[PDB]
């Protein structure tokens, strides 16, 4: 709980969320946590809840920028787009990335 | 005022399809057509018939690149943003011909 | 005008020739013809200036050269396979200075 | 098993310069043996960047190495100023072994 909390990002976007996605998605969560614990974070964006991009929101292809990304990482990125057929595409930015999100109806 | 040489593609993703939104995109290319004969053309593209961008493709926010836009386009793209919500973000290309 | 924020596209250049130097103007050139306010150049010599700023990154070349305008796309190739003096690149939304 | 490859893009050497790199090449593969490893490239060697390279700026990552790897490379970057960037990858190095143990 520093003052700063600045990290690279990986951000994505994807057009609904399906039981599955979603599950891979949590994977994603800690593959990332775990091999890369600090260096990285990431932020799903689903358009269907919020499709107006902010300023700094910017989606590219995902097969361009996911060759940098992890191993296991960029495996799960296939499944998303290729399978889940869910992943619109992605992001890499070093923001502030803070407190969790998705408007909580106590979710159970 | 010449039909001729490279043309600005204005690229619209969409996500959704409500009466209004196609009301306006048939505005925006009758503008288009009329108005930047040749200069401008549109091409709407739908992230849930397909969401996966190809390689030369990105996503851009609106409030970016319609600045720049003429006031004329900028409405409409103003419109089918917040008003409609469809309008996730957009990009700009100046290619020639398709 | 008080400034103006857009995509800056930033080249990292490992140093300066006469050739790199004049495609980097014809690009920047280009941009602020044909690209006005959408995109914006911005060089970084690694070799004047070898430390990198926080949000500063660099990406491969071809990784994000596909999503750029074929003119910007063909100095990049040339800046990397012909003067072979381009790193890599990277595209950011940012606030471009007055000038620096 | 894998290993942290510790990437770092330097602009040239220096005197002061292969003095830590000399000295890195050491910390890791000994108090962290296998754990850490270490790739150095020089960017005025051979600046294009493969696909799946990229260069990160040194603040971030050197941040969740240990305090001592930190010296180092925050002295490399400060002082004798050579580190462009670093890059952290998470992989497995098959080139060369030595012995190992599959189990058919």
């Amino acid at each position: 709980m520093a003052p700063l909390r600045k990290t690279y990002v990986l951000k994505l976007y994807v057009a609904g969320n399906t039981p599955n996605s979603v599950r891979a998605l949590k994977t994603l969560n800690n593959i990332l946590e775990k091999e890369f614990k600090g260096v990285y974070a990431l932020k799903v964006i689903d358009v269907l809840k919020n499709p107006q991009l902010a300023e700094e929101d910017k989606i590219l292809a995902t097969p361009t920028l996911a060759k940098v990304l992890p191993p296991p990482v960029r495996r799960i990125i296939g499944d998303l787009s290729n399978r889940e057929k869910v992943l619109i595409g992605l992001d890499l930015l070093y923001e502030e990335i803070g407190d969790q999100a998705e408007d909580d109806l106590g979710l159970e």
